[PDB]
This record gives structure tokens, sequence and C-alpha cells, in this order.
């Protein structure tokens, strides 16, 4: 199946997932001079104090931390969104070198990694229904640059040895995702898609302007994960990012001047 290699990477995905060539695909390059300030946008409302993390897992293309989404415990509201969206999981995309790894770019600048917090619209009842709707998901995207360490990330870093290969999972309770947020919640937003198969065009993207800083030692440990399963030849999990897609007839809106 699909992946990020020469023979099964993003340039191949359209053969199995023809929506890869669709009209609202992600990621995109954010041109800061053509983004449109929109004064009708509201501040984001991030309510994560009651979040219940469950598991951390290596799914063969990234690693994810999952949350209990059976109640309104960790929700995203406001911004460009109508309604309440529940946090389901977060995961990262990263590079083999510090100058690549993010999926979105800003004036063509690539960051070392990108954090995606995936939320789904509770009006649709479960996440499987939400992925079939044009407003079903909201993904909060946060850029990572290399610099000072991020203390709130260290406990994710320290458990990655236990999920090195695809299919491994571990208990990962009492993790507070508020420690992954930058100080400012100013954002760009646009209508887009999942950046992995099935590439469904169901996502309101909210990309934060302010990156978080992580240390070289922290991102190094991402690069030690494996795409392969246990007992298979080692293949390092790096460069699990999709390149920017055509913007087509979309406008990126900014919440700030
Ligand atoms: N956590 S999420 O981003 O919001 C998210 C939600 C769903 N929900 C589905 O109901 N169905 C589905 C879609 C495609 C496949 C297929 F065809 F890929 F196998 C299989 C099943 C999902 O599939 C994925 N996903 O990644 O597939 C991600
Ligand atoms: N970049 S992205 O478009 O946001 C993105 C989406 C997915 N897919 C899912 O999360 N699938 C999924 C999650 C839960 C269910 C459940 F539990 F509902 F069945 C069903 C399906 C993903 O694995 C990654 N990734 O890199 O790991 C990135
Ligand atoms: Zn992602």
């Amino acid at each position: 199946h699909w992946g990020y290699g020469k023979h099964n990477g993003p340039e191949h995905w359209h053969k199995d997932f023809p929506i890869a060539k669709g009209e609202r695909q992600s990621p995109v390059d954010i041109d800061t001079h053509t983004a449109k300030y929109d004064p009708s946008l509201k501040p984001l409302s991030v309510s994560y104090d009651q979040a219940t993390s469950l598991r951390i897992l290596n799914n063969g293309h990234s690693f994810q931390v999952t949350f209990d989404d059976s109640q309104d415990k960790a929700v995203l509201k406001g911004g460009p969104l109508d309604g309440t969206y529940r946090l389901l999981q977060f995961h990262f995309h990263w590079g083999s070198l510090d100058g690549q790894g993010s999926e979105h770019t800003v004036d063509k600048k690539k960051y070392a990694a990108e954090l995606h917090l995936v939320h789904w619209n509770t009006k649709y009842g479960d996440v499987g229904k939400a992925v079939q709707q044009p407003d079903g998901l909201a993904v909060l995207g946060i850029f990572l640059k290399v610099g000072s360490a991020k203390p709130g990330l260290q406990k994710v870093v320290d458990v990655l040895d236990s999920i090195k290969t695809e299919g491994k999972s571990a208990d990962f309770t009492n993790f507070d995702p508020r420690g992954l947020l930058p100080e400012s919640l100013d954002y760009w937003t646009y209508p887009g898609s999942l950046t992995t198969p099935p590439l469904a065009e169901c996502v309101t993207w909210i990309v934060l302007k302010e990156p978080i800083s992580v240390s070289s030692e922290q991102v190094l440990k991402f690069r030690k994960l494996n795409f392969n399963g246990e007992g298979e030849p080692e293949e390092l999990m790096v460069d699990n990012w999709r390149p920017a897609q055509p913007l087509k007839n979309r406008q990126i809106k900014a919440s700030f001047k």
C-alpha cells in the first residue's frame, strides 16, 4: 500500500485515491502577502483542561496519541468554526533534516516538523460520519522549529522507544496537550483535506502563526522511529510529509494583521 517512498509516495496516491487531484487538497503554501485579513473571524476557543489521553501508537506512517472522544472533554470552538469539535488524536510529520518536515509552508519556508491536532464535528455523531461532510473535521496545525527544548513534549519523546515499529502501542494516560501550544493563537484558515489517504475533502484547517521550539535532541528521537514492523529490515520513519498542493479557487484568511 501507500507510503512515502519512491514507489508508493504522494506522487502515486492518485491511482488509488483519485481525489488526490481534487479541488480542495492539503497542504498548501501560505502566501502571507495574499492572505486576507478577515475581521469577522473570532478568536479560537481551545478547552483542553479535561482531556483524557488513552494510547500512543505507531501506525506505520506516523505516531499518534489518542483521546477519549465519547464526551465533550477536550473541544475546539470559535475561530472559523460553527459548533463544537472534539479532540480525537494528535500526530506529527517531520523530516530527515531540520530544513524540511512540515506539510504547510509559509512563503515557501519549510519547518522541521508539523503537529496536527485532529477534531471532529459532534453534530455528525461519530468521526466516520464526519469525514463524509465538508465541515466534518477541524485540524489545528502547529509548526515546530529547532531551538530550545519544549518541556511539554518530553514525555512523548521518552516513550517513543516503546513504539519503535509499526503496530506497537502503549498506554499513554494523563498527558496534557496544552503543553504543546504556542503563546499566541493567531491563525490562518482555509478549507482543505486530510493529507494522508483517503485524502477526504472534509477539513477546516486552522494553522497557527507562531511556531513552537523543540530541541535538536527531541526531534532526533522522532527520526529513530521505524516505518517497518518488528523483525523486518530497519527503515527509518522520516520525511512523512505531503508536498504542497495547488490552491485552486480558495482564499486563505488570516485572523490577524
Ligand atoms: N482521525 S481522522 O483523520 O479524522 C479519520 C477518520 C476516518 N474515518 C472513516 O470513517 N472511514 C475510512 C476512510 C478511508 C478508509 C481507507 F480507504 F483509507 F481504507 C477507511 C475508512 C478515517 O478513515 C481516517 N483515515 O485515515 O482513513 C481518518
Ligand atoms: N495529516 S492528517 O490528514 O490529519 C492524518 C490522518 C490520519 N488518519 C487517521 O487518523 N485515521 C483514523 C483515526 C481514527 C479512526 C477511528 F478510531 F475512528 F476508527 C479511524 C481512522 C493519520 O493516520 C495521519 N498520520 O499521519 O498518522 C495523519
Ligand atoms: Zn497530519
